[PDB]
């Protein structure tokens, strides 16, 4: 029993069409008491294929939206204007609860994938989606109010109300295009903007935190990107405060994550992660991770405020070589100068080679 | 079922005498799962006839007190002094936990209508009132300590204490009155000191938010104050971030609420509201309303920061307007010049004439 | 029935051998619904002989550590070098989640007692310890990795690790010693650092609040500590904002603590408190201590911003003492003047003499 891993296949499909799809992931909390640090976060899948539209829509829950393959044209809706940003790998832009958006893929051959991160405050672990199109799974929500209303609101008859916004033009709320100064803050951000935090022969790590990005210092939440060489180690390592919820993007990933629980109670949860999969590092649990191909990954931290990742293996980083010899002997079955030697063997930081010896 | 809907006789009786009544609201989740997100907070409702006293109390939760009818003297009481504040109708001002407050209803002819919202911290969801007076319904709380720590924290015989301090004096917390620089801060605010934000010959809104007000900051809420004409409809519209808890104050109102539920799922929730009756409007739902006569509410927006109100029918700020013909001609039966001109055919914003045609 | 009183055999042991115990509170929520706010909280307790060292471990939830009795070294390890702290008896400092630390007892002759207050975020209301060693009752954490993992980390054959780092070294993780800029603001502080916020012949209160700590203001955490002598009474009072932990250090306390509950509904707490004793004051509730002995006491108060200690006995900060004679008349039994007259009394504030009359 793995309580931290969300399988592909625990996604939910949404709405499903010949043009795409969109997949909810089940409750972080529906089949464990250990995850109610994550009950309020829910994480969506959008593909699309190329030259496709997602109709416009609000969410009642802040979405943090993530190209994880593809390129995207994102359309934001304001009530006196509108701004429409292209989206490339690997960027990222928070949409704000209640902003109608609605997305393209312009791609002639290449699928749009998209991660959304939803972050619910108007009830806690749910998240609504009001589409002004009607189609055959729901009419617009604007046909819910009385014809008095609408003839009144829209000084215009009923029949004209009707025939132009109200009646199905779309099966489907994922459809084909027609064939042939607070703006700078508010953009989209690249998880790759910035040079990697850890990077080797092996494996590069970058990563986006609260403190230099204003969109996430609102969400608390930090973004990581992880690029592996098949056959590299990511060595032992916890994070001090971030709960990271990992999304396999390419590639396969061997995790093994040491948990400590109430039912003594020290706990080895493994898993080959393939694309679409999940995994939840909570906080102060080591994790390791195995390239069992060449693998990118994506990170997602919560509660990442002034995280910091402790090492326990490696050069740089490795709070074990920090406890004096003195205190490494009463800790450890080996002397202190044993101790000392074994943690300088591996001459490497943060990635390794993971060949079996 | 209108889980949104808490007409005035869900409120209980705290206290009622021929002076006045004090009332709560039951709890917003006593009977849903739809409003965790207000399960802090709470509703009381207090009443007076002219030249009526409420005795001396604290609580344990932080109170905003608004006038809807009459006016008020308000004393603070705090360890090294007192603030005496004149309170008229539309006048707000919150009251700290732990401050103890009486109120008196001044006017000789006029009864006294406050609406006080709790919000709570120490046992969420629950509001408890210290009164220093014995009551029929409660002794004093001094009483409750011990003979010996009572005579030697006053320095008095226990008769003396008895008969100044503890005995009964009134039948309940109600009375008649006898016949014949952060102080700027921390004061009274009118709900209409500022121009309406929206204001035509249907109608006015007016809107205090935390980012205009201290008081309202620290407790992430607004204010708003709805005037209506009677044949006046605040046409479609929804909040990004606010729930708010809506009021009828003077007059019937014709609420239109459109919701999303998860047991596909549109729902139309329609009341009229008379005087004391309640709908919750959550984040994100679409609400209209139709004044059925001459109509003044007041609103009370939790989650209030960068609240942003979109408009689905009139002129400004309508976020339908803002679909461009390539996209609306997609999103809608019509053809984008179709929608275009539909949603031009309307001249007014806001607020327009509700009369069925 | 007291929900409020925790005795200290209401803790459990988490280990204990012949150097030491660390023992964990109940939750505060475990047999109560009236203490919900502070569900996030635990509560331990250190214990250790001279010359004895617990072992280098990490905390998943941040830590408030207060040395009671005897004296203490810290040393906090970081992933690129360490801090070590000398703490004294009323030293406190927040040891940040995810920090290994070790804590030794460098007196030849004294025991050292240290309160640990615990806030939980990973798993609300748990709190877990990452220990480095193996121990008879568990694996070192490293052991729960692969064979493959382990040896590729630390570029070293299994059989080194294991006799270099994964053998049981010690029983226990409380050993015997063998025998014969941000820097400031992160250092320890005394709970008597300032001047005693009351203090006359009979008592003395000293406070630490969020306002003039930075560690504290990260928590929203007060610390005070009671001293009184034999006989003394600190007269009744309530706090507008914070619940108070209250832990029995030395001597024996007598309190009375007066609440309102929701099964008309006014309840004296009253218990005799002896050290390890732990009772909570939630805020607004009166509350009042006579020493039945030379006492010591310390308070953790959570939600503590904006805190105000309101006295209903005594000459200084009696907010009874505020009521104008018009409204004191109408509140209390005795006319305006004889309240006024019974509460110039006592001539001390704060502490009084508490002898029986």
């Amino acid at each position: 029993n793995n309580p931290y891993l969300f399988r592909s296949n625990k996604f939910l499909t949404l709405f499903k069409n010949q043009h795409g799809s969109l997949r909810l992931l089940q409750r972080f909390n529906e089949d464990t008491e250990k995850l109610e640090n994550l009950r309020d976060y829910r994480v969506l899948e959008y593909c699309s294929k190329p030259n496709t539209l997602l109709l416009p829509h609000h969410s009642d829950s802040d979405l943090l939206v993530l190209v994880l393959e593809g390129q995207a044209i994102l359309v934001l809706v304001n009530p006196d204007g509108r701004d429409t940003y292209k989206l490339d790998q690997g960027d990222a832009i928070k949409i704000q609860a209640g902003t109608p958006f609605y997305l393209i893929n312009p791609d002639n051959n290449q699928n749009l994938r998209i991660l959304k991160f939803a972050i619910t405050f108007r009830r806690p672990g749910t998240v609504e989606d009001f589409f002004l199109s009607s189609t055959k799974r729901l009419p617009s929500y604007l046909s819910a109010f009385s014809k008095n209303f609408l003839e009144a609101s829209y000084d215009s008859p009923y029949d004209e109300i009707e025939q132009t916004l109200l009646q199905e033009e779309q099966e489907g709320v994922i459809v084909k295009m027609p064939k042939d100064t607070l703006s700078s803050q508010d953009k989209p951000f690249n998880l790759r903007s910035r040079d990697p935090i850890y990077s080797n022969n092996y494996g590069k790590l970058y990563e986006i935190t609260p403190e230099k990005n204003s969109q996430l210092r609102d969400l608390d939440i930090l973004l990581n990107c992880l690029q592996m060489n098949e056959g590299a180690l990511f060595v032992p390592h916890y994070n001090s405060r971030a709960t990271v919820i990992l999304v396999a993007n390419e590639g396969r990933a061997e995790v093994e994550l040491v948990g400590l629980e109430q039912q003594m109670q020290l706990r080895r949860y493994a898993a080959t992660l393939s694309e679409g999969d999940i995994i939840v590092i909570p906080s102060s649990f080591p994790v390791a991770l195995k390239a069992a191909s060449d693998l990118n990954m994506v990170g997602i931290g919560v509660n990442a405020e002034n995280n910091e990742r402790n090492f326990l293996a490696g050069h740089k980083e490795n709070v074990i070589r920090q406890i004096p010899r003195q205190v490494s002997d009463l800790t450890f079955p080996g002397s202190g100068e044993e101790v000392e030697e074994l943690l300088e063997n591996q001459k490497e930081s943060y990635f390794v080679d993971g060949q079996p010896r």
